[PDB]
C-alpha cells in the first residue's frame, strides 16, 4: 500500500497521534513520575499533597534567593527544591548564545544549575559512592515560588484541564533533592576532630567516605567546593556520613583559564594527603576504566541534559571532553596510589572525541 | 562675557551640577518627601521604620496579587500600598506603544494604575470632598515585594551608597493609600438599610457622602466601581462615612465603545434617583464652571503624570478631552437639579483644546 | 570680534591646529615618554636600542603566550612586556560589550590586561609599597611580537615618515614591567622557611613585605594571586624583599558571585595569622582614610584607564565601586589590629557614588 | 522494502556512517597521505619527526613573511612551506566575494596561492617537463608559523584526541615544495653564460629545459616570473638543469587589463628567440592537441582546487577557459616552429565551454 | 540682552505661540477663508449651511465616484466639488513617490487633481478669460461624501472642540467650483451650428471665447479635454458663453512620451483653422511676453500648490518648465498670426531655469 487509501488513512493515524503526543508533553513531564525510584516519588507526592493542603516550601534563609524546603503534610523537611527559572542568570531564555559567538572567560554553560545538581546524584548513582541525596529534575508549583506580576493574576480565575485537573500557578521545573537529618558543615566536625581525635576505626570510615566526595567532585569538576559546602554527620554513641550537597555550579564546558581559580577546598585538608585506600580503588577503576561504563555514563547525562529548553549539543561535547580529562586523570592516580592532593596537582586535560 | 573664559567657566559651573542634578534625580525621589502633607510623610516613615524592623507589608490575601497592607512598628495597619510593576500589564516596559499604531479596542493607559489611584486623591482633595483617603506615589522596598530573580540575588551582598546608606533590595514606586478603620462594603450597609431604614438625620448624611462619591467616579470617569469598591462605616451610638478606595481603573483616554460597559454600579440604587443637593450644587458649581479651576486642575494631573517613565503627552490631552466633556455634562447635570441616575443617562461627550 | 573676519580666522587657527593634535596623536603617544620618570623612559630607550641592533625580546617560554623578556643592547633582560592584543581576549576589538547586555558570569573587562597591570604599579606608589617593580604603558615594535600576516607583509616595503622616520613592523601598547634580579617564587622560599626558620630580624622583615602583599592585593582585588605568582628575594650574607609580579587579572568591576572562586592564596599561609604591624597601619591609614587621597587615586586610574580604545565609563565606576568597598573593609581590619586571614574573611562591600 | 522496517534500519545505517565520515573529514585530511606518491610522503613524516624533536621550519629570511624551510630531523632543508592564510590576502575569509559583484581589475582569486603552487606541479606531471619540484597541498603544525593570540593561549592545555592523539597547534594547510640543492638564481648564470659561452652541447642542454619552462608558464599564464625566480643548477665537471620554483601567482581568471602588465621576464632573453625545438613538439604536442588530455587536465585541477573553502566554480571556469585559450596559441606557435618570443606576442585568446 | 533673562523670556514669547500657531493651522485653513473673493466665500457659507439643515451634496450620477453637487439652503445647484482623497489615486499617502525612483511612463502627478482644477481658474484670473467658473481649494463635511468605516463610527460620539464648535465627519480638502446654468456640451451646439448656421455677429462671440478656451488648455497643457468636456452656453433670444469645467488632468510635469497621446479634442473643429484674432493678441501678449508676469504666475502656482501634504519642489519645477515651453510657443504663435491648429502642431518644447 505504498501509493493507497488504506496507508493514506494509516499516515494520517500516526499524524494526529503524534500531533497529541506533541500537545501532553508538558502535561506528561509535569506528573513527576519514577518507575525506577519509587521511592524518590513518594517523597515527591507528600511534597505536593502538603502544597494542597497549603503547607508551601519556604525560602532558604541564609542561602540564595532560589532554593527552598519543601516540607510533607505535617511539616517535616524532605526536600530542597531550586527551580531553574530562580537561578541567578535564569533570565535571558530566548537563546540568544549562538548570536555572542557568530566568547568567552565564563566556563559554565548559562542556566543549568538544576542539571548539575542532577547530574551529580546521577554520576553518584552510577559509580555507587552513595553520597549525594538522592536528587532529580521535578515540576512544582507553589505560592511561596517566586513568580511574575502575570503569572500571579492569571492564576486568580478558576481553571480547569481536562480528569478535571485544577490549575493554579504554573509548575517549576528545578531539582529536587532529599533531604538529610544531622549533619553539620564538614568544617565544622574537621576542626573538632582537630582537637579530639576521632577513634582510629571512626577515622578510617570518614576518610572512606572522604575519598567517595574526592571522586565525586573530581569527575565532575565542581566548580564550589568550600569545607562547608559538604557535610559530615556524627553521633558519637558509631557511625560518620558524608553527605555531598551543593552541586549545581559542576560539569563546565572547558577547564578554568586560571588554574588558580576554582580550587576543590578539600585539598589544602590533610585527609587529602592520604593515599587512596584499595576498597575506592576497586570500587572506581573497575568502572571508569573501561569505555563502555564511560560511553554509558555519557549517554545517561545526555539523556539528562536533552530536557533544558536551551540544551547545546555543541557545549555537551566539550563537558563530556573535560569530564573524560579528568577521567583520565583519576585512573592513573588510582593506579599509582596517588593522593587526592597530587591528583588536584596533574595538570587539566581534555580528551576530544 | 559672551565669548570670554569668565563665562565658558560659568557655563561648566552649569554643565557640572546639570550633570549632578540628573544622576541624584532618583534618590531624590525615593526619599518621599511631603512638604505640603507633613502628616502623610509621617505615616510614611514609620512604613519605613516597620521594614527596618522587618516587620513587612504583606500581601492582600483575596484581593489582586499586587496590593499589600503596610504595617507600622506595632503591627496595626497603617496604608494600603499597590507597586507600579506589579499591575497586571507591568511587563513589556520598553515603550512599544508607538509601534503599535504607527489600535484600538482598549480605552485605558497601559501601566498607570497607581497614577489613576494617585489621581483620583488629587481630584478629591481639589474639589474638597474627603471621601479618597489620601493617596500618593511613594517608593518603597521589601522583602515580601514580588522581585526578579536577579534582584533577589543581587541584594544578597552589601552595599553601601556615599550618608552612607545600606542598599537592599530596589525601592519600588507605587501609591500609598492611607488605611481607614471600621468600614465595610457599601452593599453589606445598603441591604441592611434595605430593611432597618436608617433615621431620617443619618440617611441626609449618607446621601451626602453618596453625591460627593458620584462627583469623583464621574468626573475621573472611573472604570470599576462595584457597590461592593466603595465603603461605608457606620457606627451606631451617630455619625456615617463613605470611603472611595479602589481608584486604579479611572482617567480613561477614550469613552468606551459600548455605553453598557463598565456602568458605575452605583446608578442602580435607590439613593441614585435623589436630586443633586443645594449643598454639592455649591461646592462644585464655584469651581468646574470656572476654567481657571479646570485648567489649574489639569495642570496639577500634568504634574502627577509626568513622573511615568511611560507617559505619552498625546493620551494626557485624550484623557483630559474625556474628563473636560464629563465635567461639562456634570454641570448641566448641577444647573438643572437632574440626578446621579440622569447624569449618567447624558450622553458622553469629549471636549477637545 | 563676535562675529567679525578677525574672529572667523582666529576660529580656523584653531581648528586646523587641533586636527594637526589629532593626526598626531598616535605618534606622540608611541614616543614613550616619561618626564615624572627619567629613569623607566632611560630603560625603554635601551630596549628600543637593542631592537634597531636587532637584539629582541624573547618569548617567556613557559609562561603564557603574550609575554616577552626585553633584553638591552647588551644582552641582559631588563623588562617583562605584554602586549594588549596578544591577551587571551585581544580579539573582538569592534566594541560589541553594549550589544550584549542591551550578562555575566565573568568580573573582569575583556581586553586589559596590561592596564591592570600597569594600575597596580600606580596604587603601589601612591600607596609607597615598593614592591610591585615600576609598570607603565609603553609601544613597542619588534620582529619577535605576534603580528597578523598582513601587517607582516605590509613591512616588507620601505616606508619613511615625515626627522624622517623609517617605519617597520607597527608599535604594539603593551605593559612594560622592569626585570628584577635574583628572586625566586615565593613558595621554594617559604617551605625552605619551613625547614630552616629565619633568624627573628630577617623573619620581622619577611612579614613587613608581606603585609604590604597583603594590603596591595586586597585593595586591587587580585584575581589571580598564588604562592607562585609572587616572589621573593633572599641573599644569606642579610636582606629581604618581595616582589609583586603578576598583576593582570585584577581590578575587577563586581566581586566574584562565589566567594569560594579567586582565593588570595597567601591567606593560608601561617604568616596570615599574624596581625597588622604598627608601621603598616601609620603607612596606610594616613591615607587610605582620607577621602581626598582615594579621590586622588580614582582620577589617577581613570587617567590611566580612559587610554583603553574600549574604555567604558560604566565599567570604569563599577571598578570604583568594589575597590572603595576593599578600601573600607581595610581601613577597619586596620583599625582593629585584624590580620591579613581575618580581613579576607570579612563580607564583600560595594561602595556607589 | 521501499517502506519497511528493514529499509529504515539500513538508512539509518547510512546517514549514522554518513555523519562519522564528515566528522573525520578534517583529521582525514591532515593524516597527509599520498598512496601515488610514496617518496613525497616519505618527506613529509621526515619534517613531521623534525617537528616533534623541536627542529622547527624557519621563516625564509629575505622572502616573503609566509614561507618556510622546512627541516629533517638532522637540520638538512627538505622543503619550503607556503601556509594558506599568511598569504597576502589570508584575511577576509568569510566569503564576501559575491556580495562584491551582486569588479574588478584583479585577475587572480583572492587566497588560493598555494593552489597555484600545486596546480604548477601537477601541471608539470602530466606534461612529463620535471622541471617544478614536487610540491602537493599538505598540513603541518608548527611553533615558529605564524598563529594568533587565541591558538597560541588555547594550545598551551594538555589536549588528548580519540589511538591517543596529543594535540597541538592546529595544523595548517599549506604547499609543500621539495627542496632541490645547488641552483641559483637564473640571472645568475645567464650573466655568466654572457661571458663564458658555455659548450654548444650543455647550451643545447640549457635550450631543452628552458623551452620546457616557457611551456608550463605559458599554459598557467604565470603572472610573476622574473629571471630571478627561476633557477639553473651547473656543475662543470657535465649537466645543466633547471627548477620552477615560485609559481603561487599563476592561473589568473582572465587575461590582464593591459598586454604591458605583468610580462614573461624570459621574453627578453636571446634564448627566446630560438626556434621550438622537434623534442618539446613531440612531448607536448600529443597531449595538448587532444581534447581529452586537456579535458583530464581539467578535471585534476577541479579535484585539486574544490580542496578550497574559497572554492567557487564560476571563477574556477573563467580560469579554465584562460588557459585553453594559452593552449590554443601554444598549439599553433608548436605547429608553425614559432619561438617563445613569437609565442608570447600571440593576442591573449579565451575558450568559453 | 543677546544672552539676558529679559531675551530668554522673549524667546519663550515665541516658542510657544510659535507652537499655537502649528496647533491652530487646520482649523484656520478648515474656516474657508477668502478676503480677496468675498462673493465666493458666500457661496461657501451657503453650502456649509445647507449641510447643517441637512440638505447634502449629491453624487454626481453618471459622473465619476469623487464629485458632488453641493446645494444652497433652498436645494439649487451652486457648486461642483471634487474631494482630493476620492480621487482614482487618493490612496497611498505615505510619499513613497521619492523610493520609487531611487519611472516612468504617467506624467500627472499622483493626487493633485483638485489642484489642478484650481490651478486652472487662478491661471483663468490672472490672464483675464473669465471662462472658468471660480473655484478654489475648500474644505466640507458632509454624510454623502466618501469616509471611510472609522471615520464615519469615531463620529458617532458627542464631540466639542474649544467658541464651543461641534465636530462631525472630519472636513475633506477639494476643490470648489461655482455652478454654472444653462450651458450644454459644447458639441451638442457645434452640431446644431452645422445644421443651422449662427448669425455672423454671434459666431464671432463663440469664436472670441473659443480662443480663450484654446489659450487657457495650452498654457496649462490640459490632458483631458474632448468636446463634451467644455460647455456652451446660448440663449437665442442674443448671448453665447463657453465655460471651461473640467480641470483635474492638466499642469503635467513633462510632455506626454507620444505626441498622439492626449490630444486637445478641439483641434479637430474647424473652429480651430481661423487665425487668432487681434482681440486675443492684446489681451494675452502684453501678459505672457513678460518674464514679470510669468514669474508672478509662477509665484502663485507655488503658493497655491504648496498647500498639498504631498508637494514636491522637484516636480513642481518640471511642471513650470512644461508650461514655460508652452508660453513660449503661445507667444510666437500669438505674434505670427496662427491658428490654434498650427499651435497645436509646434513641437513640445521645455524650458528650464
Ligand atoms: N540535601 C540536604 N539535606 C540537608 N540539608 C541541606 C541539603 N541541602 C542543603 N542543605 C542545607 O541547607 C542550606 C541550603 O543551601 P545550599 O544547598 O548551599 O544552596 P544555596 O546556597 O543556593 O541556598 C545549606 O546551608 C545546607 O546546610
Ligand atoms: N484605604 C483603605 N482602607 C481600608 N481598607 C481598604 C483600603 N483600601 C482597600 N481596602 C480593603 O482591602 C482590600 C483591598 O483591595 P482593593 O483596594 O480593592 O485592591 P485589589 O482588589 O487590587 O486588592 C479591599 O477588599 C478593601 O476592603
Ligand atoms: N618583573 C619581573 N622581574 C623578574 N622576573 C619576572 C618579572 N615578571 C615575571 N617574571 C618571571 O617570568 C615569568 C613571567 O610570567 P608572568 O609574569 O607570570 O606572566 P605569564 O604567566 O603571562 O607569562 C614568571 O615565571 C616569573 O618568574
Ligand atoms: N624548491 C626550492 N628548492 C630550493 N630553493 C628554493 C625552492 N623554492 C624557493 N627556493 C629559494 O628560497 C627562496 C624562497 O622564496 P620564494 O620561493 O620566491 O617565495 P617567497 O618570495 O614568497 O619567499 C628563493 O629565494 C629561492 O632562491
Ligand atoms: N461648474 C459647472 N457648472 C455647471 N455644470 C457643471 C460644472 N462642472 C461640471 N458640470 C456638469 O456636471 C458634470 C460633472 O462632471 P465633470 O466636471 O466632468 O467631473 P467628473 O467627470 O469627474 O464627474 C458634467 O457632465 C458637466 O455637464
Amino acid at each position: 500500500p505504498l501509493g493507497s487509501p488504506e496507508f493514506a488513512a494509516q499516515a494520517q493515524a500516526l499524524a494526529a497521534q503524534a500531533a497529541a503526543a506533541a500537545h501532553a508533553a508538558q502535561a506528561h513531564r509535569e506528573r513527576n513520575e519514577f518507575p525506577e525510584d519509587p521511592e524518590f516519588e513518594a517523597v515527591v507526592r507528600q511534597a505536593e499533597l502538603a502544597i494542597e493542603r497549603c503547607i508551601f516550601p519556604e525560602r532558604i534563609y541564609q542561602g540564595s534567593s532560589g532554593s527552598y524546603f519543601v516540607k510533607d503534610p505535617q511539616g517535616r523537611i524532605i526536600a530542597v527544591f531550586k527551580p531553574k527559572n530562580e537561578e541567578p542568570y535564569g533570565h535571558l531564555n530566548p537563546k540568544w548564545t549562538k548570536w555572542l559567538q557568530k566568547f568567552g572567560r565564563d566556563c559554565l554553560v548559562l542556566n543549568q544549575g538544576y542539571l548539575s545538581e542532577a547530574g551529580a546524584s546521577l554520576v553518584d548513582q552510577k559509580l555507587e559512592l552513595n553520597i549525594v541525596p538522592r536528587t532529580k529534575v521535578v515540576y512544582l508549583a507553589s505560592e511561596t515560588f517566586n513568580y511574575s506580576a502575570i503569572d500571579r493574576v492569571k492564576s486568580r480565575g478558576k481553571r480547569l484541564a481536562l480528569r478535571f485537573n485544577r490549575i493554579g500557578l504554573p509548575p517549576k521545573v528545578g531539582s529536587f533533592q532529599l533531604f538529610v537529618e544531622g549533619y553539620k558543615d564538614a568544617d565544622y566536625w574537621l576542626r573538632r576532630f582537630e582537637a579530639e581525635p576521632l577513634p582510629e576505626n571512626t577515622n578510617r570510615q570518614l576518610l572512606l567516605q572522604f575519598e567517595r566526595l574526592v571522586v565525586l567532585d573530581y569527575i565532575i569538576r565542581n566548580t564550589d567546593r568550600g569545607n562547608d559546602n559538604w557535610l559530615i554527620k556524627y553521633d558519637c554513641p558509631p557511625v560518620i556520613k558524608v553527605a555531598a550537597i551543593d552541586n549545581g555550579l559542576a560539569f563546565p564546558l572547558k577547564h578554568p583559564d586560571s588554574w588558580r581559580a576554582y580550587p576543590f577546598y578539600w585539598a589544602w585538608l590533610p585527609q587529602a594527603k592520604v593515599p587512596f585506600s584499595q576498597e575506592i580503588k576497586d570500587l572506581i577503576l573497575p568502572k571508569i576504566s573501561d569505555p563502555n561504563f564511560v560511553k554509558d555514563l555519557e549517554e545517561d547525562l545526555y539523556e539528562l541534559f536533552k530536557k533544558d529548553p536551551g540544551f547545546d549539543r555543541g557545549q555537551f561535547h566539550k563537558q563530556i571532553a573535560v569530564m573524560r580529562g579528568q577521567i583520565l586523570n583519576l585512573t592513573q592516580a588510582l593506579k599509582d596510589n596517588k593522593s587526592p592532593l597530587h591528583l588536584v596537582q596533574m595538570p587539566p586535560v581534555i580528551v576530544e572525541t
